[PDB]
């Protein structure tokens, strides 16, 4: 009947998850979405609990996946899923400390009992969880709070986001700077950029390159607090030469609407 | 004919690189130093530079790094890049522990015209066509680059003594762990010890649990990278573990600090391999 109001979408990249997990804090419960199609819809869920020995919400991927020898049962059950805590977010406003992790415990100890922080859940639980896993992609969102919406009004949400998102690539792709800049906050960074050498490395590619072509896939889009994240597989066409790589925007509350602080691309 | 003291082995697995690549700021230099056995072979070397731009004691980060990815156009600017870059891991766990640090390293060019300290701060910075030789030595995920504001150069003797003393520290460490001998094992780690999911004291509870399920264990190195520069030392291996239970083959590596005469393990990472 509800959708969660922050996951928006998921990516239809097939080299991406189908899968996302969602943390309710506050419910002590774990749930696992699909893709269909543009939608999204709940498959499963299980109880969860946060270590206890504030704890930090965010919006991460696992990693990597570990058991025993290397892992003791007696603190983390047969498997852990490690995250990429502390993402970018995270690192803006200096996060650190021992980390985020997916794990489990013996059935004798309470899930709260995890450290402090991580995602706790039961070991017959764990390893159902490791069939929606897909390592280096699939998503983990771990909220205080999570607002359920009905399906008319999570779409509604979900098409702000996309125009959003399609503004942001029209304006790219057409190379109208003016319009293009809008988008980006002025503490903007990237690897090997800032605001100014972002805009003017744009300009440049303009003077010699008239004519470009930006697709996107349908994207990942989560948007929690003032937090939004956006994933998809982008084709950039340019000079008769093509390249396809992962694109992650990271973006941040903005009055009415949302500013860019930092955007990724890795080659697919 | 002489060597630089800091890299003392290059490690034998293909899987990482033959290839390292060392710049010393002092002399403006970048140099290519291959695997020969135990020994190490300087290949090349060409001038380099530092970025001093965009930036008070007017320093830049020095440290031992990897390669990560390759960059070019049209996503970088050759107006600040030239025709290449490669990114670093930096900040690495030695500079995360000190918690003091600042804007991304990458080794790059930039246009002929220019001087090679227009780079930004802290930047290891070569001409177009220097940049376009190193390509040809990197391996993406594996070529250490070390970035040292000195760089001391020693005897062969003296390298070959500094490279077996460091590799009897490591063959202790690795025969106290095999022996599962705690109170010696121990004594290589630092209180203040960090992995992925312990601490000291869980770590080494870990240890002393696995111990008493499976009395006996076996631990191999493949002949490792060693790099020893100010306080840091750095081993990275190909480890093969193997109880009576399982056997595992995965990339370790050891961060250490110096301790009085000898050293400390800071941190320990494992990273599981697999040709197949
Ligand atoms: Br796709
Ligand atoms: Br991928
Ligand atoms: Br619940
Ligand atoms: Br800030
Ligand atoms: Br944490
Ligand atoms: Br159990
Ligand atoms: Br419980
Ligand atoms: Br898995
Ligand atoms: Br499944
Ligand atoms: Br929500
Ligand atoms: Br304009
Ligand atoms: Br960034
Ligand atoms: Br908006
Ligand atoms: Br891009
Ligand atoms: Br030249
Ligand atoms: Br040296
Ligand atoms: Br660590
Ligand atoms: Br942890
Ligand atoms: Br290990």
């Amino acid at each position: 009947d509800l959708l969660p109001a922050s996951l928006l979408q998921i990516s239809e990249t097939e080299a991406f998850s189908r899968y996302v997990i969602l943390v309710d804090k506050e419910q002590r419960k774990l749930s696992v979405f699909e893709r269909n199609g543009e939608q999204i819809q709940k498959i499963t869920e299980y109880p969860a609990d946060i270590g206890k020995m504030k704890t930090p919400e965010g919006i991460y991927f696992l990693q990597e996946r570990l058991s025993q020898p290397k892992i003791p049962f007696s603190l983390y059950g047969a498997l852990a899923f490690t995250t990429n805590y502390p993402n970018l977010f995270d690192k803006r406003e200096n996060k650190t400390g021992s980390g985020i992790w997916l794990h489990a415990i013996p059935d004798s100890v309470p899930l709260t009992r995890g450290s402090r922080g991580c995602v706790v859940v039961r070991n017959d639980v764990i390893k159902k969880l490791a069939d929606y896993i897909k390592l280096g992609e699939t998503p983990i969102l771990i909220f205080d709070h999570v607002n359920y919406v009905s399906k008319s009004e999570h779409d509604k949400r979900r098409q702000d986001l996309s125009r959003f998102v399609e503004s942001w690539r029209q304006a790219w792709e057409n190379q109208d700077i003016e319009k293009y800049q809008t988008f980006y906050d002025e503490g903007f960074k990237a690897p090997g950029f800032n605001y100014k050498s972002w805009m003017s490395h744009k300009k440049n590619l303009k003077s010699k390159y008239e004519y470009i072509k930006v697709h996107l896939s349908q994207p990942y889009i989560v948007q929690h607090n003032d937090q939004l994240l956006v994933k998809t597989l982008q084709r950039y066409e340019s000079d008769k030469h093509v390249d396809y790589g992962v694109k992650t925007i990271y973006a941040l509350k903005s009055g009415d609407t949302y500013k860019i602080i930092r955007e990724e691309w890795a080659p697919f």
